[PDB]
């Protein structure tokens, strides 16, 4: 039945299409002028409804499905499974961001040209910021990983801010720690895991408790399905707004066109080329129809920009349209969207090589190599905390001291690259899950 | 078994009694000076008890009623429900506005009279104050219906405070969005409905859960019964405490004897005429003997002065007492308690044309219908959160543009008026529950 | 098997024995000065993740222990055990005190000596606290027994600030409460115990959620091992890093060599005579087997510092290794955590007698009573809040007006007298457990 079986995707794809269109008919016809802040929240509010919605069952559908899937085969193959899935994000995200350097070393984004000014974009505020240093991030994610609460975990995280309590000779800032807003779903994750392992070590005493959380979730797919039928409206909305509220006549675009290039070119080659590649290569079955299968979370990640709201959707079309396993699908997909940032591991790694071709900087083998683990760190660094969507940029130049001079250009166009980056996160994801269920297979 | 069956019923109404009879005798006799403020407090904290008792309980119990509740009938049948019972609601409360009008515009509380004067009750501060928008607190109930987090929606709302980021020129406030505490019972409950839905729609997956959900409102409800053997002292007591908190020699009833009895009037002519000749009129069965089943949860109404904590005593006594259904009683009383404030919508329109009749406004019939649907729209506007106890008549006056000088004119009486709102805004949830059941009899 | 069934106590008293070696070894080889504050983070950062790890699961294993508990006898034969439990845990209590009251006023640890001096200590900073009174710390107790919600009381508890409200005249500190950080962990205890009886009280309804809460324990138990095989590294590091934050070559020990030796022979005494004594006299079976039966949360509490967890641990080792009845133990243990603190009133009293010893304070008979009832009271007053590690002292010498003028020459030494408290009430916790054991098997 392909009338009603593509009827989602081409109803999500004119969703983005039409939003694009009324998001420049109305900055054309006056924008802003012709509509006031509160007429820009009415029209922004299916948007922020969607995004509501798509927030309030990650939680339930992330634990129960953890729980359900990672007891129901045993911890030997669950350990190899982890441990190939983790090895398989490892590479692609490091084969994403060497990718980014050999595209923006080439292209030259960086090259002399109107993006050499940054006076209006930083006017001094750049430098001051909180400064994270490379260890307190590493140790907020492993607080955040073992939470101290999961009830305060499941809307709440850690973040190590600085204090001046040294005023006895040398002002130092000294950590302190204060939880903040934003979910632990990279220690709900964990809990989960060992849960369900904890339960498939016991026997009949668990059977209830599978149960309850395999109803649970699938309840939440039911959700997920009227959800699914809602977003549309949410993306188109969603997208008009995010235009609105900044021009795009082509003046950011022809100010970063280079940048940006670079930056959807490498998007477009992990998620069309290499991920393919890898798929053909191993499973032998068409990667581009699988790709054709899952295309309304992948608009749907472009139109939120956060992997988090798309993977409930994500979810639900790859256990139902494309033939991969529940029990897989549950315990791949949530590790994929808090681990795997393919994506932001590119444009974290191309935005560094931008700032630093401008200045004329050097980086000629060593310090390629210390963007390259960084960033592939920071793509699990920057997965606990939502606010910092390309925050971490910050404490990598502080690792390899660059100009953080004029970080705050990207912060104009940030909010279209990380599109493409949710795109290809979730994207790595299923194609590692599809990989991972034909190795089990075998 | 009489002596037994009406022992609760005459031990609340005999603690209400001697709870007014010792706080006047308190206040008379020589009250705070010789009291003092520590006395107050360990007077008044049975009262805060017994609140606290009943707010622990109204989450469980809410969440798994409704979704015992709404799991038990076809969504078609569920959807017809829930449609008539908005309607009676939103009718019920638009009765109540009207009354008030009838009311108030007769006789005239806003006559030349000590009333006139509002320096001391103002004195400046009425006019500060947050002066939310309407299509701010609009999409505040839209967002707090859908919420971002389930747990957070636990204890916490969405409020828009207003900045004043616009320092460009022409300093207008701004909305930001910024969690506050406040349980978001809308959300919890729309999420419930829509999770037993699901459950519906799924079949043996399901049973489990429901079976959960409804041993735990069960449990809860066993706790409800010794909580309600509990609550004729924390009655007493809070009576008591919140009459000796201000003097009631009759100083503010010599102030406002008409509006105060326009209001007390107009909630008895809703809960003893219109809604029992409503009852009558479609089940054909005695309605005041239906209402003579309930007073313990009314007069508990009366002393709490929160529909919050009357709920679960008023759903174990239509539940057990009255011949109510199960699954009717648990999916309507607690959306009645979310939505119908008949009493709030009320007394709002009664406030209005009080302080409109002072200062001799017109309020011919086009903002006479403006009021009502207004107020009806607040009803549920006030309803998220709990902190408006009468707040929410700023908003009606800033959308129709009278003078909000002296709102802080009913601040003093407040804690009056807002009792016979809860008795009637119960009273008009259970005769909503009782014309379904014989509906969904018939 | 001897030689793996005492390994892991070998393992944790290693751990203890080798963090101190490390510690001392690293403080005299310069300490912070070879080492920094961030790789001070860095080598408490175990210690840290232990404790995340041990709190992350007292609210999952307390919850559902006492559900499991509460429900598994009658709640005729659970009001008497509750009862019991409750006169032995306050005899203890006050045992300990008297004890306390004992050796402080004959070895006089307040004699003339390097403590007489306290300008270094307090430098004015002593006197300004919030000053919480002895009612309103009852009634916070009391608010947070019955939480106003049970998700918030999962994470915080109430505390009583006070404001300045009372600029009328004569400016009194007026309270205000304001919900702040910590787990509520009495009253989740309280709504915990009240719902197993609600179970016990239903049947076949309740059936399903008894065997939920068992099983959900059951996989807490299983995570419990997990951490139980990590929690020595975390103990070494823990132990290492609090002897390198301040320097303990024996210059705090040659200040208060007394006061410290007193409070240690007082918990030894307490923990090695008086409760085996009990133990011996009632189930006549060798209360000092039981007492190595339990050594490795001995060690966690001496390492941790804190009664909140050791606990899992504990009640895993009880279940496991000594013949304790299951139910018994979910029961009886999270109450003892939560209420007896032997230690805790021990060194209370032996502060305030050694602060009264210092300026030469009679303290005759009554005071020596108000002590022993105020201290006993303050076990449980300071259970709700864990940030009050020594600060409840301040509240009892408001109480009886003593100088508090030096309350902050034990902050420097409250590390250490803290973990033999919490060692000294784990092993109250356990001895009444066994004791009850034995009385509901006679
Ligand atoms: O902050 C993030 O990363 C940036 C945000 N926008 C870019 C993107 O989403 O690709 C990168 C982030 C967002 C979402 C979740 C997530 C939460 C719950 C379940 C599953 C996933 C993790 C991390
Ligand atoms: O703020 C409110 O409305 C005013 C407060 N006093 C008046 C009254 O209670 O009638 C009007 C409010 C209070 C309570 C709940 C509620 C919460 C949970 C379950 C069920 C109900 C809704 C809204
Ligand atoms: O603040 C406390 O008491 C002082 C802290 N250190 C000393 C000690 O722990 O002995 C005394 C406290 C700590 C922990 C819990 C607790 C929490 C959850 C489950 C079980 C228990 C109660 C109260």
């Amino acid at each position: 039945r392909c009338l009603r079986a593509n009827l989602l995707v081409l109803l999500t794809v004119v969703a983005v299409v039409a939003g694009v269109a009324l998001g420049l008919g109305v900055s054309g016809a006056g924008g802003a002028l012709a509509l006031g802040p509160e007429r820009l929240s009415a029209f922004v509010f299916p948007g922020e409804l969607l995004l509501r919605l798509l927030r309030m069952i990650i939680l339930p559908l992330v634990v129960c499905s953890l729980i359900g899937g990672a007891a129901s085969l045993d911890p030997g193959a669950l350990g190899r499974l982890g441990a190939w899935a983790l090895l398989f994000f490892l590479v692609t995200t490091l084969l994403a961001s060497a990718l980014g350097v050999g595209l923006a070393l080439a292209l030259q984004p960086g090259a002399a040209s109107a993006a050499i000014n940054a006076s209006v974009g930083a006017a001094g505020s750049a430098e001051n910021a909180p400064s994270k240093e490379v260890l307190d991030s590493f140790l907020d994610l492993a607080r955040n990983i073992f939470p101290s609460n999961l009830v305060s975990a499941a809307f709440r995280s850690y973040s190590t801010t600085y204090e001046e309590r040294n005023i006895t000779g040398t002002r130092v800032k000294v950590p302190v720690g204060q939880e903040v807003e934003g979910m632990n779903i990279l220690g709900l994750v964990v809990f989960a895991i060992v849960f369900g392992v904890a339960l498939r070590k016991l026997g009949p005493e668990g059977e209830l408790l599978i149960r309850f959380f395999n109803s649970f979730n699938e309840a939440t797919m039911v959700l997920v399905s009227w959800i699914m039928w809602y977003a549309p409206v949410g993306i188109m909305f969603l997208v008009a707004g995010k235009i609105v509220e900044m021009e795009d006549v082509g003046l950011l675009f022809a100010r970063l066109g280079k940048y940006i290039l670079c930056c959807l070119l490498g998007h477009a080659i992990h998620g069309l080329l290499v991920l393919p590649l890898i798929y053909f290569l191993f499973t032998r079955k068409n990667p581009y129809r699988f790709l054709w299968g899952i295309v309304t979370p992948l608009a749907t990640a472009f139109g939120t920009s956060s992997s988090s709201a798309t993977l409930p959707l994500m979810m639900k079309c790859v256990e139902e349209n494309n033939g991969v396993a529940k029990h897989i699908s549950r315990f791949i997909l949530p590790i994929g969207a808090t681990v795997n940032m393919d994506g932001a591991a590119l444009f974290q790694c191309v935005a560094a090589v931008f700032i630093a071709q401008l200045s004329q900087q050097s980086l000629d083998f060593v310090k390629i190599i210390t963007i390259l683990v960084t960033a592939t760190a920071s793509s699990v660094g920057a997965a606990g905390i939502p606010a910092g969507g390309v925050l971490t940029l910050a404490i990598i130049l502080e690792a390899v001291n660059l100009p953080v001079d004029h970080i705050s250009l990207i912060l104009a166009v940030d909010w279209l690259v990380d599109r493409s980056c949710t795109v290809l996160n979730v994207e790595g994801d299923a194609l590692g899950a599809g990989l991972l269920q034909n190795y089990v297979d075998r």
